[PDB]
């Protein structure tokens, strides 16, 4: 019983002090560990009901969402529907004549089309005509190609056009195609009311409860509600795409190819991308406020790197009211996924994946 007791021991020593610190109420963690998931899953999905996280409770992933829009990208690319080297505006005849003239599906992918913020402004609604116009009256700050600036209007426009070359709305393309091909279901855009009784409360300050609300390319950026065991299991397919029909395996490899550096991080589609080992202090900073809210310039790649081997892929995501983190190594077969209902700082969801990939070395 060794196996299991160290591993219950590892998960528990680094996830009970964070979650007590954090105070969070709800937490689940799913491990892919040598071809086997194994889950473990701590307090209360809702405080006033008494409902327990288990594997199956749905969680707000926030911007982990970007990693599915990268999948389906990845599905239009390698269908020949689009090129990363696209100009934006072939995609959506409303932005002919404007600046996305001059900017490439890759610069939108990875948020080098020269500024576009964090968030839609708060005067642009969930409505396609004022989406429409803002991105016909944005002007870039700096040249494309030049500048890393984290944001979800670029990534959520790249997925929007994605769906535009497949001809079909991008809600519709994520239920009715990549979620079956990737055998997930209890991942969602819109939960439905049946399955209402797993999705967790989100807190916030105070403990006002928080779920997330309708907002511009929602779906695109931050829309995904799921499990820790589907999340896990979409771990698994981007640890083995191969195990998936061809046009979905090419999809998910299209996800571990990077374009760029900024500092110890390589930019893929969705994905981040670190050497690993490296040290918990430089994954911290990666996954940083800095990292996100300020430009950096980038260091742009000969050729586009395959992410796999020694290294670790990871991207975090928040809503008002959860906070997720995933991290995968490639090369070791290894994948972890933790999901809470509280949105605390990245550094800490990064020390709690720290611990146990640490531990699993040792
Ligand atoms: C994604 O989760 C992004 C950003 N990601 S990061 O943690 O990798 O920097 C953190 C917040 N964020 C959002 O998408 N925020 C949305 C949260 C939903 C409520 N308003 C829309 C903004
Ligand atoms: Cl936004």
């Amino acid at each position: 019983e060794a196996p299991a007791d160290r591993l219950k021991a590892l998960v528990d020593a680094a996830v009970q002090p964070v979650m007590k610190a954090n105070d969070i109420p709800g937490l689940a963690v799913a491990i892919s560990l040598k071809g086997e998931p194994h889950y473990f899953s701590y307090g209360l999905a809702s405080k006033e009901d008494g409902r327990r996280v288990t594997p199956e409770t749905l969680f707000e992933i926030g911007s982990v969402s970007k990693t599915f829009t990268a999948t389906l990208a990845g599905y239009a690319l390698t269908q020949d529907k689009m090129r990363l080297d696209d100009r934006a505006s072939q995609h959506w005849p409303a932005l002919q004549g404007s600046r996305f003239d001059g900017i490439s599906l890759l610069d939108l992918a990875t948020y080098t089309a020269g500024g576009l913020p964090l968030q839609f402004p708060d005067s642009v609604q969930k409505d396609q005509a004022q989406i429409r116009d803002y991105y016909r009256q944005w002007q870039p700050t700096y040249a494309p190609g030049s500048q890393r600036l984290y944001s979800n209007p670029s990534i959520g426009l790249f997925g929007y056009l994605a769906a535009r070359s497949l001809g079909q709305p991008f809600e519709r393309l994520m239920e009715q195609q990549v979620f079956p091909a990737l055998g997930l279901e209890q991942t969602h855009l819109d939960v439905p009311e049946a399955a209402l009784a797993q999705y967790a409360q989100g807190y916030g300050k105070d403990d006002r409860p928080l779920r997330v609300g309708p907002g511009p390319l929602d779906a695109e950026g931050y829309g995904v509600k799921t499990s820790a065991a589907d999340l896990l299991r979409f771990v698994d397919a981007n640890l083995h795409p191969e195990r998936l029909d061809r046009p979905w395996a090419q999809a998910l490899d299209a996800t571990h190819r990077g374009y760029y550096k900024v500092g110890d991080m390589t930019q893929g589609l969705g994905w981040e991308a670190y050497d690993w080992p490296i040290s918990l202090k430089r994954l911290q900073a990666g996954n940083s406020t800095p990292m996100a809210l300020q430009p950096h310039r980038i260091a742009r790649l000969p050729a586009p790197q395959a992410l796999e081997g020694q290294r670790l892929l990871n991207k975090t995501g928040s809503t008002n009211g959860f906070g997720a983190y995933v991290a995968f190594v490639p090369g070791r077969d290894l994948g972890l996924v933790i999901l809470a209902n509280r949105n605390y700082p990245n550094a800490e969801r990064v020390k709690i994946a720290y611990a146990i990939l640490s531990g699993l070395e040792q």
